[PDB]
RNA sequence: AUUUGGUCAAUUUGAAUACAGAGAUCAGCAGUUCCCCUGCAUAAGGAUGAACCGUU
């Protein structure tokens, strides 16, 4: 009686604490140029504007 | 045997003015892309050095 026969537990699972290492998304070699491309030309441009 | 291939435009007109029709040439530098070297940063990843003992 002290401890039960019937019935079956179904006790709290203990979620661990998962450090959120936000991931190092990579570049393609072609998005890179491209990035490269589109930054360096805005400063061109600016330089032509603030030039001109 | 004859003849067409033959109308300057433009402007001022209500034929005159125009007269062929209105930038050139030489030279820098920067950017764009790709490559190579060099120095620095950022990540990562090595390799290695340095006397001598440490911490409740």
């Amino acid at each position: 009686e002290h401890p039960s026969i019937r019935y079956v537990a179904h006790p709290l699972p203990e979620k661990i604490n998962e450090a959120k290492v936000s991931i190092k998304a990579y570049l393609t070699q072609h998005e890179r140029k491209r990035l490269r491309r589109n930054r360096r030309k805005m400063a061109r441009e600016a330089r032509e504007i603030k030039i001109k």
